[PDB]
């Protein structure tokens, strides 16, 4: 259970006691979806100690996606890193990660958020086992969902937003009850736009391919992926891609927090290229672990140690 | 506050008190929106009692929202239906607005969802005239919203969730913070489909027009106008609708249970008709609150006595 | 040339010398399109006299279009009424076409839009058939557009607007260069909405289809020849229709103000039917022209005399 | 009023009175929107002269929108050029806006253009104070119209043409009835296309964004603006934006010939970065002006000596 | 196999032995997909006898599949309808499902099929449930499928024609190949369409609903069961259906000349009402095969005696 | 005609003489449309030899064509390449077209391509330009369909399929009918794609412009094309393009293995800049017949001698 655990989570402007991070039922963002979260990595590194990657980043998405919502949000940016720090060090963790979430209170109860509490708490928690690039050596299994990605102004997909993943839980389901790892989704033309919480890309010709910035989500690791692969003299395009387009890919990833770098080696039942971790996903994969391990000397501001 | 009083909660099988109805802040629908609910409203009758307007559709309706996302609900229609006359009762409450939601639990934080407690929370408030007491009786200024309304093989539209109202709010806060009083949307065609939480009607040459049940929730206060309007010899159509064929018409409502029948004067500041209330729409109105007061003879089943 | 003529047009509040209806280059609705107009027609009754069509329903239209664009008309409905039989009267004409037009004067020329007189003129002038006395009898040739009929919240096609028929003049032009009669166009999903500056109608097994009305102007020829369809016991049925639909239709035909009832006997070289005017087609034609020669009791109300 | 002014106006071959440069009201593009025209600056130059801005590629461009409605002009480019300069020379302008029209006559009122004359007028008149960087410090507010921006196979977007303002006057329209300063229009998916008269930019990390030529008119502000860019050694990227994309960008503005380069503040009221004109924005706006001014040394092509 | 047994297949005007049915392959339609096809089935009807169902509305269609290419077919409907029966009757065949085929020779390959052979071919076979005869009784299990159904100004939907089935296979491929029976494609807006190769119908509270003639096959099984549901007294809707209203519906079921009428037990594994054959499909079901057996007296004139 | 003519057939892993390689009419993609192929040339090289243009991407794409339909091809890449010269030097041919093509077999002839034999088969035979030898040196008059392209979630477009191209014919029959030489096809969205079996480019202000690859073929012509572009100096850019976008364009023209590079002197009937051949067509095109023919060191690799 995520509820009732030790610990401490902040809330507010304060660290609180895990279980003691509640909230009423009548809370506006669980009846009506607007809130906005975060999903953040800190990572063990190769001196023994341990940095959030990327926090400044995350922490300005996470205030930009509350901007979007026009969600007055009482802190500031360097108030949310120290806190995101605090988390992690007052709850002993080390490879883990953090969830920030703002959301909208339980004083009034009408569509209009007007006159709600703009509440904030950040959690944290253990990872599982390191993966690496020997862990993810294997592609996973993806089908292409039949269900449709957000139109771009019905949602507001460059905010990372609680309502919005309705539509991602609804694809990875049918995705995973048919025995597949994962689902990748159209958009409302048809063309890919991402995994159900994961940036998609293939590489095809010794080139880096992904869908252009339309209707996914400005993904970081997206981004980190991006600079890594200029960085290696390896060429990036972004265009409108096809699902054909993929099954014929020489190879194929998700990138996301969560994700990382992750192989696909099959889309519909069609193989990607030869079926195991291409070149190019592996030297983009160990390009990244060396940055989040802290074994990189171009990228060390975009870790923070605790 | 809706937190902050006393009285009694319905929450996951028992009557608890109003303030003791908590959850933690990593409960999955807060995170990822994927919750369902319903408003339905208890009348004070002719007679001097109190009945609960159209339980039985309201309670299978928001069953079938749980059932369109695979949420398993522990308590069937029965239930759920003495459940809120439980709630009505034990408040003492003459007249109010129930929201039941059904919402996934504080288990685990994935989006791959699997192991959470599915809850079930009924609370009722009074609360008065959705759009305004002389909204009801004069019309109200409506704006049509520059955001889209919802696609519907993005989000499913006959499931009244948590996750969609965040399209909603951005609506509604559009309109309310150039001073107009409710906001209208088109759906990704151009088409009228609805108020941000209201379904929407027109009046011309002596028929009533609504939008066909495309990308617009089945609204029960809907579908109750649309069969008294039948009755009293009115012919309904339902058709795609523009925004210039609202402009032009001669007289426009909103229906829905928090708004029950609000007529509109005005849309993007074009006057609708004689820019007041219209006879079709004030017919209408009569006949739908000499239902929900118990003074009809033909519909007493769509009321349930506590 | 229609410039060079001797008569009379009503302008702003009065009857003026043909040649006198002048305005200047840098008048507004010339620079940027927004003035509307209608197509009125004045028939030669069988009992010696002149009556203009259903005139009520087109002044009333045309002070519509102008309110969809908050353009503020100096004058009512009674007085342009009056001005149109005014002119018809004062050029001594027993049969004609009239085209009352309102636009935005020449005060200022920014979109702005602001402070600039809204003018208002009626001329007429006699007019035979649109598309052919020939194509009456016999039917037309008509080919597919390959322009797309307007989005109806780009463009407010309820509204018979200037700007709009850059359209219809690009689909016109497209059909008679390739030796067609008239240009059919489809909507922005490739359903037929409308000729070039006609309704469209279909017949299939005893029975009348047309568009929905969706993308299409609101005809008033197109309501006239629906209720003398309901009238004569044919079922009018209201649909989205495809471009094959039409080429296994038994009949089609297209109406309107200048192009009356005209059958359509071809459309993309696929001969519709059994090539010539078919028999649904000819009585529904019968029964229009009976109508505005004044041959038909029923409809008496729709004819104005002089 | 523009229509009472001494002066002089080109008009079909030669120089007339400015009140003489009028029409009939019968004039085939006042009633269908079949027009074309340019909006063109002349600057005073820092050498005391008068030089007008981007001269040929204007004409140019106003030749090709007749190109594509098949409005054969009578005259050539270069004598439309020396046309707009002999207007300018003679009303002794210095500081002005020259706008050249070529409209189809009053021969024939039928949808068909046929046989109607091909006319073309040339006025212009003094433009108010020089504003330069200083004069446009302030960024604008905007808001997001519920109008959608034309659809490609509709109207022809890379002509500059009458009937296509409707749909910007309603833009605009919609806009400043609330207050607003100009209105920002999505295309038919919901991406940014760009003011209802003027492109649109915003910069990111450094960064200069706009809309890829698509749904947009080809601005020749547009285009000098990203030369420049180019050469100032700034990174320009076409891509399709979202609304939300704007809402979280470091700065953004408008480009046009009017309205040169005018910072955005504020969009929807969400602040645009710190909301004050940005550094980008700044050097884009100072070179812009170095170029109208003729203190640049790499592009005095782009000015043309009265 | 289908093309080594003993029979006889019409082609091109003469009975052939079955093996002798051959065509080059440089066949056009085999390389460009042109070619129009019907299904029609011969029951034993309840004298002994062997009558076709509905021949001559299935051999128009066929000659209009035809007309909608421009196909010139060398042979009439009489001659046609003559010699399915023959088929059906030299092959000595008690009950049978009849495939027509008509498509573009040999005699050249480009794209511009101009010149060739237009081939006719009818050959017929013994052909149990198209669903599986537990499916009848049970109802099947289908799957919303991730390809989307054939826009229609892109493919003549009304015409059953060789080349748009790729689409029907690949999303039949996709539901099989997951264990479901049937997959449901939804139409370029998301709406329900058809299954691959059967029309769709839902129930709810007594009403029979289902798509609009849009862009689905205009199916004769689907026009028998419209017509048999309205004698029945049950009330027939067309209209845009969304995924979720089948989730929620009391009923569901298929249609088509192979698939005849076949319940639909489960969509996405949400079951269909109480996950049986319901009773009004029960109803429909039985009038339907009454009515092909010769058991009802109504509609003799759709049974055509070998 | 193609069927009886002298010369060997590959087909399912031998040659065999040309008129025995039939099929049965009931033959699976003769009814169903899913089957692939390619077009690919020889060319009498400069030595006096002849070599087959780029064999290996054809052949790769065939796989890859099949591979998108899961078709299971009973051939690897290298059997296939050696069959194909195969079939050229046993014909003794010095210059010819050949055609792949893979297609499913008459097992069984239900909607289920399972599980039919895959058979391949390879001819070849003498062709000249698809689009004329005059239309080569001068350019071919071009009209914009009213058919719409491929919708790239209904047909997999990156696969040569047969059955997508009913869509080219049609589009392809309505050009010619009207006396054209080749029809231009827009996307679902209004922007241009490619010709009925050709890629297009334009050329503006010395660069090359063509269609992202969205919707079209992704043609190895057009491959070739953009490198030998890029080899002469001329920037490639890659964009959404409007038909107004190439009515004012410099320069345009078609590519394919059939057309070669073919330039387009007028699209409907707008004449593209001078009516010629346009210098950068003529110095591409030199280049791409320099290539083909041998007469190029820097491409030997894409030659395959016979």
């Amino acid at each position: 259970s995520m509820a009732d655990r030790d610990g401490k989570i902040w809330m507010d402007g304060k660290l609180i006691e895990w279980r003691d991070a509640k909230i009423h039922v009548l809370t506006h963002t669980l009846h009506y979806g607007m809130g906005v979260f975060e999903g953040v990595r800190a990572y063990k590194t190769a001196d023994g100690g341990t940095a959030i990657f990327r926090l400044k980043e995350h922490t300005k998405r996470l205030l930009n996606s509350a901007k979007i919502f026009q969600m007055d949000v009482p802190f500031d940016q360097e108030t949310l890193e120290a806190a995101q720090r605090d988390v992690v060090r007052e709850n002993k963790l080390e490879s883990c990660y953090l969830r920030p979430i703002i959301w909208i209170g339980s004083e009034k109860l009408g569509v209009s958020a007007k006159g709600n509490t703009i509440h904030v708490a950040i959690a944290a928690w253990p990872w599982g086992a390191y993966l690496g690039e020997e862990g993810l050596a294997k592609g996973i299994r993806v089908k292409t969902s039949s269900f449709t990605r957000h139109h771009v102004n019905v949602s507001m997909v460059r905010a990372k937003a609680s309502g919005w993943y309705v539509n991602s839980i609804l694809a990875n389901q049918e995705a995973t009850a048919d025995g597949y790892d994962e689902a990748l989704l159209l958009d409302v033309d048809g063309y890919v736009s991402e995994g159900s919480g994961e940036n998609f890309f293939l590489v095809n010709r010794g080139k880096l391919y992904t869908p252009d910035l339309a209707s996914c989500l400005d993904g970081i690791t997206r981004d980190t992926v991006i600079t890594l692969a200029k960085e290696a003299g390896i060429e990036v395009i972004e265009k409108r891609i096809t699902r054909d387009e993929v099954y014929t890919a020489d190879e194929a990833f998700f990138t996301g927090t969560a994700a990382e770098v992750t192989p696909i080696r099959e889309l519909d039942n069609r193989t990607i290229g030869g079926g195991a971790r291409g070149p190019i996903t592996e030297k983009l994969q160990s390009a990244f672990f060396d940055v989040v391990n802290g074994k990189s000397a171009k990228h060390a501001d975009w870790l923070t140690k605790i």
